[PDB]
Protein backbone atom coordinates (compact mmCIF):
# COMPACT_ATOMS: atom_id res chain seq x y z
CA UNK A 1 0.00 0.00 0.00
CA UNK A 2 3.02 2.49 -1.03
CA UNK A 3 4.46 3.84 -4.21
CA UNK A 4 7.89 1.80 -4.25
CA UNK A 5 11.45 3.68 -4.64
CA UNK A 6 9.79 7.32 -4.09
CA UNK A 7 9.15 9.23 -1.00
CA UNK A 8 5.88 11.21 -0.35
CA UNK A 9 7.35 14.62 -1.57
CA UNK A 10 9.16 13.31 -4.83
CA UNK A 11 5.45 11.96 -5.11
CA UNK A 12 3.62 15.04 -4.65
CA UNK A 13 6.42 16.54 -6.64
CA UNK A 14 5.65 13.74 -9.85
CA UNK A 15 1.91 14.17 -9.23
CA UNK A 16 1.93 17.96 -9.65
CA UNK A 17 3.80 17.74 -12.20
CA UNK A 18 1.58 15.16 -14.33
CA UNK A 19 -1.37 17.46 -14.05
CA UNK A 20 0.63 19.81 -16.81
CA UNK A 21 -0.80 16.98 -19.38
CA UNK A 22 -4.08 17.73 -20.77
CA UNK A 23 -6.34 14.49 -20.51
CA UNK A 24 -7.96 14.64 -23.55
CA UNK A 25 -5.22 16.13 -25.86
CA UNK A 26 -3.54 13.52 -28.37
CA UNK A 27 -0.75 11.90 -26.74
CA UNK A 28 1.92 9.86 -27.71
CA UNK A 29 3.84 6.67 -25.65
CA UNK A 30 6.91 5.44 -27.05
CA UNK A 31 9.44 3.21 -25.38
CA UNK A 32 12.71 1.34 -25.75
CA UNK A 33 13.70 -1.63 -24.24
CA UNK A 34 10.76 -4.62 -23.97
CA UNK A 35 8.16 -4.05 -22.46
CA UNK A 36 8.29 -5.96 -19.36
CA UNK A 37 12.04 -4.24 -19.38
CA UNK A 38 12.11 -0.91 -20.37
CA UNK A 39 14.86 1.56 -20.16
CA UNK A 40 13.24 4.65 -21.96
CA UNK A 41 10.24 5.95 -21.79
CA UNK A 42 8.56 9.06 -23.17
CA UNK A 43 5.13 10.24 -23.75
CA UNK A 44 4.47 13.81 -26.03
CA UNK A 45 1.36 15.78 -26.37
CA UNK A 46 2.27 17.97 -29.46
CA UNK A 47 -0.69 20.42 -29.39
CA UNK A 48 0.85 22.09 -26.29
CA UNK A 49 4.41 20.75 -26.22
CA UNK A 50 4.40 18.65 -23.30
CA UNK A 51 6.78 15.70 -22.86
CA UNK A 52 7.23 13.12 -19.87
CA UNK A 53 10.57 11.45 -20.73
CA UNK A 54 13.13 9.75 -18.34
CA UNK A 55 14.64 6.43 -17.76
CA UNK A 56 15.43 3.60 -16.25
CA UNK A 57 17.75 0.54 -15.23
CA UNK A 58 17.49 -2.72 -16.84
CA UNK A 59 17.06 -6.21 -14.81
CA UNK A 60 18.28 -8.35 -18.02
CA UNK A 61 21.89 -6.94 -18.94
CA UNK A 62 22.29 -9.49 -21.40
CA UNK A 63 19.10 -8.42 -23.49
CA UNK A 64 20.25 -4.53 -22.68
CA UNK A 65 23.55 -5.29 -24.36
CA UNK A 66 21.50 -6.49 -27.75
CA UNK A 67 19.07 -3.35 -27.29
CA UNK A 68 21.93 -0.98 -27.19
CA UNK A 69 23.73 -3.26 -30.19
CA UNK A 70 20.60 -3.28 -32.51
CA UNK A 71 18.27 -0.77 -31.40
CA UNK A 72 19.21 2.33 -29.12
CA UNK A 73 22.50 2.76 -28.14
CA UNK A 74 22.15 3.88 -24.82
CA UNK A 75 25.31 3.12 -22.03
CA UNK A 76 24.44 0.92 -19.23
CA UNK A 77 26.55 3.22 -17.04
CA UNK A 78 24.37 6.25 -17.72
CA UNK A 79 21.42 3.94 -15.70
CA UNK A 80 23.56 3.91 -12.63
CA UNK A 81 21.86 6.80 -11.29
CA UNK A 82 18.18 6.49 -12.49
CA UNK A 83 15.17 7.03 -9.60
CA UNK A 84 13.91 3.60 -8.59
CA UNK A 85 10.39 3.20 -8.97
CA UNK A 86 9.93 6.00 -11.25
CA UNK A 87 8.32 4.12 -14.45
CA UNK A 88 5.40 2.62 -12.20
CA UNK A 89 4.79 6.32 -10.22
CA UNK A 90 4.43 7.77 -14.02
CA UNK A 91 1.69 5.48 -15.11
CA UNK A 92 0.01 5.33 -12.11
CA UNK A 93 -0.77 9.37 -12.78
CA UNK A 94 -1.68 9.45 -16.27
CA UNK A 95 -5.42 10.12 -16.39
CA UNK A 96 -8.05 7.51 -15.88
CA UNK A 97 -9.62 6.20 -18.87
CA UNK A 98 -6.68 8.57 -21.15
CA UNK A 99 -6.96 7.66 -24.95
CA UNK A 100 -2.85 6.87 -26.13
CA UNK A 101 -1.52 7.00 -29.46
CA UNK A 102 1.65 4.69 -30.53
CA UNK A 103 3.04 3.06 -33.04
CA UNK A 104 3.08 -0.67 -33.02
CA UNK A 105 0.51 -1.19 -29.59
CA UNK A 106 2.00 -4.39 -28.90
CA UNK A 107 4.47 -3.26 -26.24
CA UNK A 108 2.54 -0.40 -25.17
CA UNK A 109 -0.46 -2.28 -24.36
CA UNK A 110 1.72 -4.85 -22.21
CA UNK A 111 3.41 -2.16 -20.37
CA UNK A 112 0.49 -0.77 -19.86
CA UNK A 113 -0.86 -4.31 -18.71
CA UNK A 114 1.57 -4.75 -16.04
CA UNK A 115 0.92 -1.23 -14.47
CA UNK A 116 -2.97 -2.80 -14.05
CA UNK A 117 -3.73 0.09 -16.51
CA UNK A 118 -6.20 -1.53 -18.80
CA UNK A 119 -8.63 1.19 -18.57
CA UNK A 120 -6.07 3.42 -20.81
CA UNK A 121 -7.61 2.98 -24.71
CA UNK A 122 -4.66 2.61 -27.22
CA UNK A 123 -4.87 3.64 -30.70
CA UNK A 124 -2.27 1.67 -32.80
CA UNK A 125 -1.25 4.67 -36.14
CA UNK A 126 0.49 1.40 -37.93
CA UNK A 127 3.02 3.66 -40.48
CA UNK A 128 4.99 1.90 -42.45
CA UNK A 129 8.74 1.84 -41.56
CA UNK A 130 9.52 4.09 -43.89
CA UNK A 131 6.34 6.43 -43.46
CA UNK A 132 7.22 6.46 -39.72
CA UNK A 133 10.83 7.65 -40.27
CA UNK A 134 10.40 10.55 -43.23
CA UNK A 135 11.26 12.82 -40.64
CA UNK A 136 13.33 10.82 -38.72
CA UNK A 137 16.55 13.57 -39.74
CA UNK A 138 14.49 16.85 -39.26
CA UNK A 139 13.83 15.81 -35.65
CA UNK A 140 17.17 14.70 -34.61
CA UNK A 141 18.52 18.18 -36.53
CA UNK A 142 15.61 20.43 -34.22
CA UNK A 143 15.65 18.36 -30.85
CA UNK A 144 18.88 16.18 -30.54
CA UNK A 145 19.66 18.50 -27.01
CA UNK A 146 16.73 16.92 -25.96
CA UNK A 147 18.37 13.50 -25.35
CA UNK A 148 21.96 12.72 -25.06
CA UNK A 149 21.73 9.25 -23.66
CA UNK A 150 22.24 7.69 -27.65
CA UNK A 151 25.73 7.12 -27.64
CA UNK A 152 26.70 3.97 -28.40
CA UNK A 153 27.16 2.81 -32.20
CA UNK A 154 24.00 0.71 -33.86
CA UNK A 155 24.04 -1.55 -36.58
CA UNK A 156 22.10 -2.93 -38.35
CA UNK A 157 22.32 -7.31 -38.68
CA UNK A 158 23.58 -8.70 -42.08
CA UNK A 159 24.58 -11.05 -43.73
CA UNK A 160 26.90 -9.82 -46.25
CA UNK A 161 29.12 -7.76 -46.91
CA UNK A 162 30.11 -4.11 -45.18
CA UNK A 163 29.14 -3.03 -41.38
CA UNK A 164 26.50 -0.73 -41.16
CA UNK A 165 25.18 1.60 -38.81
CA UNK A 166 21.95 3.12 -38.13
CA UNK A 167 20.48 6.07 -36.54
CA UNK A 168 20.02 5.07 -32.86
CA UNK A 169 16.46 4.91 -32.01
CA UNK A 170 14.84 7.00 -28.95
CA UNK A 171 11.61 6.85 -27.29
CA UNK A 172 11.70 10.72 -27.60
CA UNK A 173 12.27 11.37 -30.76
CA UNK A 174 10.38 8.67 -31.96
CA UNK A 175 7.39 10.09 -30.69
CA UNK A 176 7.81 13.29 -32.48
CA UNK A 177 8.81 12.14 -35.50
CA UNK A 178 5.50 9.36 -35.64
CA UNK A 179 3.92 12.98 -35.37
CA UNK A 180 4.90 14.93 -37.80
CA UNK A 181 4.39 11.39 -40.25
CA UNK A 182 1.03 11.45 -39.21
CA UNK A 183 0.55 15.45 -38.99
CA UNK A 184 2.53 15.80 -43.02
CA UNK A 185 5.38 18.07 -41.11
CA UNK A 186 7.50 19.57 -38.25
CA UNK A 187 6.86 22.42 -37.02
CA UNK A 188 9.64 24.70 -35.38
CA UNK A 189 9.47 24.78 -28.40
CA UNK A 190 9.13 21.74 -26.46
CA UNK A 191 8.70 21.66 -22.44
CA UNK A 192 9.47 18.88 -20.42
CA UNK A 193 6.93 18.06 -17.46
CA UNK A 194 9.27 16.19 -14.98
CA UNK A 195 12.17 17.69 -13.29
CA UNK A 196 16.01 16.50 -14.08
CA UNK A 197 16.24 16.16 -10.66
CA UNK A 198 13.70 13.32 -10.47
CA UNK A 199 14.47 11.51 -13.65
CA UNK A 200 18.49 10.82 -12.43
CA UNK A 201 19.47 11.54 -8.45
CA UNK A 202 22.59 13.33 -8.15
CA UNK A 203 25.90 11.26 -7.41
CA UNK A 204 28.09 11.91 -4.68
CA UNK A 205 31.41 10.65 -3.62
CA UNK A 206 31.67 7.63 -1.48
CA UNK A 207 34.08 5.72 0.70
CA UNK A 208 33.33 2.00 -0.55
CA UNK A 209 32.26 -0.26 2.31
MN1 LIG B 1 11.02 3.85 -30.10
ZN1 LIG C 1 16.56 9.17 -26.08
Amino acid sequence: GFTAGLTYSQLMTLKDAMLQLDPNAKTWMDIEGRPEDPVEIALYQPSSGCYIHFFREPTDLKQFKQDAKYSHGIDVTDLFATQPGLTSAVIDALPRNMVITCQGSDDIRKLLESQGRKDIKLIDIALSKTDSRKYENAVWDQYKDLCHMHTGVVVEKKKRGGKEEITPHCALMDCIMFDAAVSGGLNTVLRAVLPRDMVFRTSTPRVVL
